[PDB]
This record gives structure tokens, C-alpha cells and sequence, in this order.
């Protein structure tokens, strides 16, 4: 057979997969995926038949219910979504090599044609609020508007939910929580605000940073009431005390928080549409929002009539061409992001009149795995790991800010460095087990052996760990001044992870005020239009602290949903 449908119709009728009239149920292909499942079983049952020791196409870290048509199309060859970040040995029937080629909003002008007919038609749906983007900000705003009494439609352009938010690892910053008090940490919204401003070189908008610090406990309480586990609190770069919250044991905050938000939307019967791209915000004759034109992958163009539109589309760190125009030093670097994080949401916001700010400030995360090409969390250093160069020595304060960490690594021989830690660090953070499963953390029972394995001077590395453990012991790093020294590297085996910098987060974006209303260049509100999460600029200034973006999307998403519901 040349394709999956052809294969099955050798022994089955068209209605084994299609509805009685044959039309596709919707852009999420709900009815059609139910038919795949009635014969093959759920995703978990199929995964029983495709096990591999350390990976499995049908059982991954992605949260929610991943549709089969995400990777298996019927009438044409299709791509394995996992190939956008990894290179596992896979053999999916009727596959083709991963290639992302999505037209820009500008290029979709070509469809003037079909777009005009859609806009001349009656709205396909009439609701109060439309949220664009199924990341942490978009789910938060959809739930909060629904709880406030508004009828919502939430759209996602990708086949799977969660965007970059489902990948988060190290934590969600918040201050003065019940969770901190239980671990005996002392902190305050005032200290979180100060760390944040100084971390961002005082470019941040102070009014947005106050919303960030003052609503932070409330956002952790809201998530926990909905079923989240945020009881583990860790340290991240540039913070005065531990304040990065995550599940018990040090698991990834990201996949868990998005699973909780998805379960909660499903319980409220929230109309969630996949493979549906927001294209153009529509305004009436007095310039207030009247709806949004969308492009359904399977259904075509249509518009939804509504009082308010909330843009929660995330950043553009996967778009290296746009990144390089703003920061020529990052051209050619690998990204940590999902394949659709390209900035099309920003183009939608600007075409609607929104102005942008702080676009030149791009976060380069210092520690991508050279071997695996994926982010390695900053919590590995927060929980006690060190960095060494090819000469076997320390060269930087490992919990300094992302900008300084990346420069110091690129100044080392070969332009990369190695995280070094032991089994005490490994056991304090369950996420480290995931790196070991991926095959990017070689280990040995002595540093001489480890060094020999990875090309690091063995006797210098042994001396380096011995000296660092003495500094931990006495409580002061006189070589590089790391202010937090939580563990000696001396329990069980040793591990090494080769790391180098990659493109990760864009701190600029659409201008919003403290009620998350989008503004134009004269600082006027555009009525009915909201922005929440990494699509916005002004919260993080010149350098974002680790843990502050998950805090941002929950706070600003929830706020935007409440404000849109009230507005109408
Ligand atoms: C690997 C990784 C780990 C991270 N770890 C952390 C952490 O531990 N702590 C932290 O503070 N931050 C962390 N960050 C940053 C944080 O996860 C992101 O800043 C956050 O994902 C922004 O969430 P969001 O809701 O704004 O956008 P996203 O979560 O990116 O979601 C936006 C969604 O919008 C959809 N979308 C875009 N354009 C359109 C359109 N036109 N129509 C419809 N849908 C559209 C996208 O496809 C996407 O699904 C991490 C980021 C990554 C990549
Ligand atoms: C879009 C929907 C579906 C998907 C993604 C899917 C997936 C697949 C795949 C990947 C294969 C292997 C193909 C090959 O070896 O070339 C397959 C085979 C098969 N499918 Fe489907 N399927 C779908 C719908 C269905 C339905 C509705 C039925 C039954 C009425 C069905 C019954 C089977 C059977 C019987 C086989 C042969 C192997 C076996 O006996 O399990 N499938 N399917
Ligand atoms: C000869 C039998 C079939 C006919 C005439 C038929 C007809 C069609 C048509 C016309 C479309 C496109 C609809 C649109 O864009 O509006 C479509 C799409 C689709 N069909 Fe079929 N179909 C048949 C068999 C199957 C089978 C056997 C399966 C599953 C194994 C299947 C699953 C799907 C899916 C998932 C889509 C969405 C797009 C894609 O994945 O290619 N169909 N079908
Ligand atoms: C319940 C949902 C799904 C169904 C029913 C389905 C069905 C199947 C079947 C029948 C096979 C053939 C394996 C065999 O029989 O040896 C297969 C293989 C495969 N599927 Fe799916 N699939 C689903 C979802 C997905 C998703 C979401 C993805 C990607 C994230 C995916 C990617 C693949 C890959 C890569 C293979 C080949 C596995 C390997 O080489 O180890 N599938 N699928
Ligand atoms: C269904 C699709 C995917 C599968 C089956 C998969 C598989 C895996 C596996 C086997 C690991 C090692 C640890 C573990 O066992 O969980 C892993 C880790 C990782 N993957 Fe994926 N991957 C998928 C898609 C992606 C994509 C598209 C991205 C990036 C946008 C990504 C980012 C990462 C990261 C950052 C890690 C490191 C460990 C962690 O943060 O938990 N993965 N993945
Ligand atoms: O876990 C991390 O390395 C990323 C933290 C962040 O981007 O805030
Ligand atoms: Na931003």
C-alpha cells in the first residue's frame, strides 16, 4: 500500500473510520480517532506492542490524550512528531522525514480568496471569549473565564496540546507559600520582586513585576486546588532563596501542570479545538474586537463571533532567522523549543494594532545536551552540580544568570563544558533519571575513569571535586563566589553531561497593561484584546530568571480570563 487508508480498505469499508455522511467530524478528528481506538485500543494499549528499552513512540512525556492522527494520517504519508527534537530508531508505517513548513501570516494573504468568502458567511459559532494557544497561559485563561461564567472556545494550531509549557522542568517561582513554610524556607513577595528586577537589569516594567510577585502565592494555591502537586521547592539561578516549586521528588513542573489544566478543562466541558490556527483578529467599526478568523487544517477558514480574544501563543525562540536579525550572535544555534514556537501569534497581535517591546532580549540557555540536543534543567546545578571545562576545572559560578553562564561556557575550549555531579545530587532530583534514560549522562565509579571516558583531564578533575567539596564544607566559594553550596559531590558514582548554549525564550513581545489588555504604540487599550504569557513583553526585561516564566503564564493567563469574562 502507498498510504494507511489504502492498506485498511483492502479489507474494510470507508465507514469503518468515517461517520455516516462521510464528512470529517471536526478539526480535531474526534470521531475518526475514536474509530482507530475501537479496533487498536487506547494509546497505552498500543504502547504494549512497541516497547523499546529506553523509548516508546506510544508512551511519552507529552500530557493529555494524544490523537493517533497526530502522527498517522490516512490518505497521505506523515511525520513522527518526536523527530522534531529527537532522532530515535523508529519504523512507523507510511512515514516521511520531519519537515516543518508553515506559511507565515503574511504569506497567507495568498488566500485572500477563501478568506473573503468565510468573512461574508455567518459566524460558525457565537461565544463570549476565544482563547488562542493551549500552553499554560491559554488553558489558565480558558478555565478562569469559564469559572467566571463565560462561554469559551480554546484553539491550538498544533496537533498536540501544551506548547513549550509541557516541557518545563526546574519550577514555578512563588513567594511566601505554604509549601515553602513546610520546608522551612523564609521568603516574601518583596524579595521575589527585587531578585526579578535586578536579574532583568532593571529594564522590566515594575508594574508588571508587582503583579508577578503579589499574585504568585495565589497562583500556586489555585493550581493546587485543581489537583497540582507543587510541594518540592528548589533553588535556581539568580535567586536569594529557594522558591522554584515542582512535584514531590523534583519531577518536571511542566508536563504535570499541563496535565492538571487539561483534566480541569475536560471536566468543565470546554470546547477545545486542535489543528486550528488563529489568523486575524476582527474588529467592528469602532475598533473593538468582534471575533477572530481561524484556519482549520481539515475544515478550512471560518470565523467565530465573540466579545473578546485572548492571545496566549508563546514566543519565537524556534525561529532562528527572526532571532538572528535581533541578536546576530545567536545565528546557527540549536533551540530547546517545540516546532511551532515561531512568533506567528505576535504577527496576529501587531496586525490588530498591538505594539511590541523589548524584542532584542533573547534568552540563550547555557545547558543544552550536546549529545541529545535537548535542554538539561538548571535545577541540576541548583540542586548541587558543578561545571568543568575540558581541562578539568571550574570556570564559572554555576548559579549565576543565564546570560553570564552562556558566555563563560562558550569561552571554554571546544565551546562546551560538562555538568559533574554524584548520586546524592541524582537522588535529590528525579528529573535527572530522565537524562540517564536518554543516554546523555555517562557514569563511572571514579573521576579518573569518568574523565578518561569523556576526554577530560582525569587527575585535574579529581583535584577540582576535592577542592569544591572543601569549599562546600567551609561554606564559602572563594574561587567563583557561588552563593549556595547545597551538597558535597561524594556519594556513590559520578556522572558527566556535555553541555553548550541554545536558543530558549524570547523576553520581548506584545505590550500589555496590568489587566493584560493589549496596547498600541500610543499606549491606548485595544478593547476586547488581551495577551498573556511568553507572547508578551515587559515582565522579564533584559534577562529572565529561571522559574519566572511558569509563574508568569499561570498568573497572567488566569487574570486575562477573568478580565475578558467581566468585559464580556
Ligand atoms: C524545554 C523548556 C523548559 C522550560 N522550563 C521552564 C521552567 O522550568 N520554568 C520556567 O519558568 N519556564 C520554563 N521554560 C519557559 C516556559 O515553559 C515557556 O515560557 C512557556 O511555555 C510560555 O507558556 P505560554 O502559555 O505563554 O506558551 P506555550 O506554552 O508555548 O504555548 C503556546 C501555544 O500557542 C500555540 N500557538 C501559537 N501560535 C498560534 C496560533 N496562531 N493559533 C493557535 N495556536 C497558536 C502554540 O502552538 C503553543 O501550543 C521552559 C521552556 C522550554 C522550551
Ligand atoms: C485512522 C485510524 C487508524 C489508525 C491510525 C490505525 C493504525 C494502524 C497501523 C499503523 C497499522 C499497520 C499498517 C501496516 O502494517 O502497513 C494498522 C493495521 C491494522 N488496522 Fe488500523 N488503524 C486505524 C483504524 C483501524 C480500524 C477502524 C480498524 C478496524 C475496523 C483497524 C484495523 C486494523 C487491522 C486489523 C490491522 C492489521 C494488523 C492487526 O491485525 O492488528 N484499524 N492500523
Ligand atoms: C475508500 C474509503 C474512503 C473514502 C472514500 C474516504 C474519504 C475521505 C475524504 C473525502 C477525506 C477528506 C475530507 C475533507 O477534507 O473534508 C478523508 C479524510 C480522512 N479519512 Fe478517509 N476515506 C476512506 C477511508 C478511510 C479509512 C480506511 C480511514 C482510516 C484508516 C480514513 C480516515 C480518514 C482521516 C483520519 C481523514 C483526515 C485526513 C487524513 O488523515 O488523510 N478514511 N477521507
Ligand atoms: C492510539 C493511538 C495510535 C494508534 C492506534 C497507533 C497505531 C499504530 C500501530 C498499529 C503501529 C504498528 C506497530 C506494530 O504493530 O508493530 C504503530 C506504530 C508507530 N506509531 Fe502509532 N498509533 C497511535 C498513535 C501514535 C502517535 C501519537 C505517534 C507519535 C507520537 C505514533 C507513532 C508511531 C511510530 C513512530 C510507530 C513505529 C514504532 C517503532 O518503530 O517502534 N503513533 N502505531
Ligand atoms: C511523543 C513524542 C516524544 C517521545 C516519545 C519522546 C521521548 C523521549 C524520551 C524517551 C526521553 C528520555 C526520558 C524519558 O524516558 O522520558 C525524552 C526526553 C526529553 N524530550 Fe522527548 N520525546 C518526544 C517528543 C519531544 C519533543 C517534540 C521535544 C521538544 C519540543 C522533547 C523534549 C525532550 C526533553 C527536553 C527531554 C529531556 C528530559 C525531560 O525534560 O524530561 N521530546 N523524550
Ligand atoms: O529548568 C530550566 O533549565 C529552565 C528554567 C526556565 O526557563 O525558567
Ligand atoms: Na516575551
Amino acid at each position: 500500500a502507498d498510504n494507511l487508508a489504502e492498506f485498511h480498505v483492502q479489507n474494510q469499508e470507508c465507514d469503518s473510520c468515517h461517520t455516516p455522511d462521510g464528512e470529517l467530524s471536526n478539526d480535531s478528528l474526534t470521531y475518526e480517532n475514536t474509530q482507530c481506538v475501537s479496533c487498536h485500543g487506547t494509546l497505552a494499549e498500543v504502547a504494549e506492542t512497541t516497547k523499546h528499552e529506553h523509548y516508546n513512540a506510544h508512551a511519552s512525556h507529552f500530557p493529555g490524550e494524544v490523537a493517533c492522527t497526530s502522527c498517522h494520517s490516512a490518505h497521505e504519508k506523515s511525520m513522527v512528531y518526536c523527530d522534531s527534537c529527537h532522532s530515535f530508531d523508529f519504523n512507523m508505517p507510511y512515514a516521511k522525514k520531519w519537515l516543518r513548513d508553515e506559511p507565515t501570516i503574511a504569506e497567507l494573504a495568498k488566500d485572500k480568496s477563501e478568506r473573503q468568502a468565510a468573512l461574508a458567511s455567518a459566524p460558525h459559532d457565537t461565544v463570549d471569549v476565544v482563547v488562542v494557544g493551549s500552553g499554560g497561559a491559554g488553558f489558565s485563561a480558558a478555565i478562569s473565564a469559564t469559572d467566571s461564567g463565560a462561554k469559551v472556545i480554546l484553539i491550538e494550531k498544533e496537533p498536540v496540546i501544551g506548547g513549550n509549557a509541557k516541557l518545563a522542568a526546574g519550577g514555578m517561582n512563588a513567594a511566601w507559600t505554604d509549601q515553602q513554610k513546610a520546608k522551612k524556607i523564609t521568603d516574601s513577595p518583596e524579595l521575589m520582586f527585587e531578585d526579578t528586577m535586578k536579574g532583568g537589569q532593571n529594564i522590566n516594567d515594575p508594574a508588571l513585576v508587582k503583579v508577578l510577585s503579589s499574585h504568585s502565592k495565589d497562583s500556586v494555591d489555585w493550581m493546587t486546588a485543581m489537583g497540582a502537586d507543587l510541594t518540592d521547592v528548589g533553588m535556581m539561578g539568580g535567586a536569594s532563596v529557594n522558591r522554584a516549586h515542582r512535584p514531590t521528588g523534583g519531577a518536571g513542573v511542566g508536563a504535570h501542570v499541563v496535565q492538571v489544566l487539561y483534566d480541569n478543562a475536560v471536566k468543565r466541558n470546554i470546547d477545545l479545538r486542535m489543528n486550528t490556527r488563529g489568523i486575524e483578529v476582527l474588529k467592528d467599526d469602532k475598533g473593538t474586537v468582534k471575533g477572530i478568523l481561524v484556519k482549520g487544517m481539515y475544515k478550512g477558514y471560518y470565523w467565530v463571533k465573540a466579545d473578546a480574544v485572548i492571545l496566549a501563543t508563546g514566543g519565537f525562540a524556534k525561529n532562528n532567522e527572526r532571532v538572528a536579525k535581533l541578536d546576530p550572535s545567536l545565528k546557527g544555534f540549536i533551540s530547546t523549543n517545540q516546532p511551532g514556537a515561531v512568533g506567528d501569534g505576535l504577527d496576529v497581535a501587531e496586525n490588530a494594532g498591538g505594539a511590541l517591546k523589548d524584542m532584542q532580549y533573547i534568552f540563550a540557555h547555557p545547558t543544552l545536551s550536546v549529545k541529545g540536543g535537548v535542554m538539561v534543567t538548571e535545577a541540576v546545578r541548583g540542586n548541587g552540580a558543578i561545571l568543568v571545562n575540558r581541562e578539568g576545572k571550574r570556570f564559572v559560578n554555576e548559579i549565576t544568570t543565564a546570560d553570564k553562564a552562556s558566555a563563560a561556557i562558550l569561552a571554554q575550549t571546544g565551546k562546551s563544558a560538562y555538568l559533574i555531579f554524584d548520586d546524592s545530587v541524582r537522588k535529590s532530583l528525579s528529573k535527572i533519571d530522565k537524562y540517564i534514560g536518554l543516554g546523555v549522562a555517562p557514569t563511572a565509579d571514579s573521576l579518573v575513569k569518568l574523565g578518561k571516558m569523556e576526554g577530560i583531564d582525569g587527575k585535574a578533575l579529581t583535584e577540582t571535586v576535592a577542592r569544591y567539596n572543601s569549599l562546600v564544607s567551609s561554606g564559602k566559594d572563594t574561587d567563583f563566589e557561588r552563593p549556595n553550596l547545597p551538597r558535597a559531590l561524594n556519594e556513590g558514582n559520578y556522572y558527566a553531561i556535555e553541555v553548550t548554549p541554545g536558543v530558549h525564550h524570547t523576553m520581548g513581545g506584545v505590550m500589555i497593561d496590568t489587566k493584560a489588555e493589549v496596547m498600541n504604540a500610543k499606549k491606548q487599550v485595544i478593547p476586547g484584546l488581551y495577551g498573556a504569557g511568553e507572547v508578551t513583553g515587559g515582565v522579564h526585561g533584559a534577562n529572565r530568571l529561571g522559574g519566572n516564566a511558569i509563574s508568569d503564564i499561570i498568573t497572567f493567563g488566569r487574570l486575562a480570563g477573568e478580565e475578558a469574562a467581566k468585559y464580556s
